């Protein structure tokens, strides 16, 4: 259900670190993957698999969280206000998050929940797994 990735040397693929023993993490950015939905009945989920999966227990130097949303299909009121709260609530303790792959229908989806304003904007969103990784660096 939720998983921590890793990149493949050499490549643009990131699988799972703990199916593959091959592919490193970037030091100081934690990439968090779930699946099809971020709505009503797994958000809570969401929120505390991210805490748990990736280990910011303000216990660690992550400075950067990477959102997979390459899987999402579907967005409702509450998954985006639990996305947000994460987004702002990370930020208040020096943590960058950033969403890679938001297809265009998700990205509508929020937008009518009014997900965008001027502190969550969508120049935290990136085509790619890859470029985010490039953007947290600096
Ligand atoms: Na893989
Ligand atoms: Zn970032």
């Amino acid at each position: 259900q939720y998983r921590i990735l890793g990149q493949i040397p050499d490549t643009d693929i990131y699988c799972d670190v703990e199916e593959y023993e091959e592919v490193k993490e970037y030091p100081g950015i934690k990439i968090f993957q779930a699946n099809t939905s971020l709505y009503f009945a797994n958000s809570e989920s969401y929120t505390s698999a991210l805490k748990k999966k990736t280990g910011v227990d303000g216990s660690t130097n992550v400075h950067s969280l990477i959102l997979d949303f390459a899987p999402v299909n579907f967005v409702d009121s509450v998954g985006a206000k639990t996305l947000k709260s994460v987004i702002k609530e990370y930020n208040e303790v020096g943590v960058c998050v950033c969403i890679a792959s938001c297809s265009g229908p998700v990205m509508n989806e929020l937008t009518r929940l009014n997900f965008f304003d001027n502190t969550v904007t969508r120049e935290l969103l990136f085509h790619s797994i890859h470029d985010a990784v490039l953007a947290c660096q600096g």
